């Protein structure tokens, strides 16, 4: 399901789990 994960992969690619941001809330 490379969509509803795509975005949040772009947030792990955003330094996601790293720079405190929120995944797709």
């Amino acid at each position: 399901e490379e969509e509803a994960v795509r975005l949040y992969i772009q947030w792990l690619k955003q330094g996601g789990p790293s720079s405190g941001r929120p995944p797709p809330s």
